[PDB]
């Protein structure tokens, strides 16, 4: 409908219970009028470019002469704000388009929150791919809200992208880790266990006895990439390849590459590690 209703005796009551959750804007006004001539067009350009945020609830005044009297209207044009079922603000008279902001702008969600409701929605429809930039954009607006802060962990997770979910859910307040923060985190926890293998724990060991051997190295990023535990593998790799290109006999280059080549020219990771290698080699 635009998101414009004409007001009249049959609708006046189911919008006015319908104020309860959307803002109402009941509009006031007059074909007679030459205050609403350049009000009218203010107004419904701003009803149609906000799409459902509030409602443009017009009463034509000549036509509707019961209503508007049991208003208490005492100038056309009136605007009038209706939310929670009781009006809490308007004018009367026309007016620049930045006052009716004004007015809508207390009421009206902040854009972290219409961002984070799209999200919700496009979540809800499995489509992650496309929530995720919405839910970045509203995390960092909304100075990373723990609400959100869930939402975007979720979605990064559904993407494969553990590591970064674990990061967002770092920053979660304690008094918003409730049952939606324990779900995720115990997905994360038993994700890490799951990647963490015995023979994976001995190669480690032997690292860390060993630290200079690149071959050792060399296989535990192998064991690690075949896990998805690829931060670990490229960085463990790619320090190596720092001391000396030519290490583990050129094998550590090679299983370098044909990680980067197992991850695809779409990963963000081994993108990032494509320029840092072109950049070491060359
Ligand atoms: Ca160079």
């Amino acid at each position: 409908v635009e998101n414009i209703v004409n007001i009249n005796e049959s609708n006046l009551q189911q919008v006015l219970e319908q104020s309860m959750t959307t803002p109402v804007l009941f509009y006031f006004w007059s074909e007679r009028s030459q205050h609403c001539l350049q009000l009218t067009p203010i107004l419904e350009s701003l009803a149609a470019q906000y799409n459902g945020q509030f409602i443009l609830a017009k009463l034509d005044c000549d036509a509707e002469q019961m209503i508007a009297a049991q208003f208490g209207l005492r100038a056309i044009p009136t605007v009038y704000l209706f939310q929670n079922g009781q009006p809490v603000d308007g004018f009367q008279g026309p007016q620049p388009e930045e006052a009716i902001r004004a007015l809508l702008d207390k009421v009206l969600p902040r854009e972290e929150e219409l961002k984070a409701q799209q999200a919700m929605q496009l979540m809800q429809e499995s489509n992650y791919t496309d929530a995720l930039p919405l839910l970045k954009d509203a995390w960092q607006l909304s100075n990373q809200n723990g609400e959100i802060g869930l939402l975007l962990a979720e979605t990064l997770i559904a993407l494969n992208r553990s590591e970064d979910a674990e990061a967002v859910l770092k920053t979660i307040p304690l008094q918003d880790q409730d049952t939606r923060y324990q779900g995720l985190v115990a997905q994360i926890e038993l994700l890490k266990q799951a990647a963490d293998t015995p023979e994976i724990q001995q190669l480690q060991q032997q690292v860390a006895e060993n630290p200079e051997d690149a071959a050792l190295a060399t296989q535990l990023a192998l064991q690690l990439h075949q896990v998805g535990r690829n931060e670990e593998a490229l960085e463990l790799l790619f320090g190596h390849l720092r001391k000396d290109l030519t290490a583990a006999d050129g094998q550590t280059r090679k299983t370098f590459q044909e990680i980067l080549a197992a991850l695809g020219t779409g990963d963000a990771l081994a993108s990032k590690y494509r320029r840092q290698l072109y950049a070491l080699l060359y």
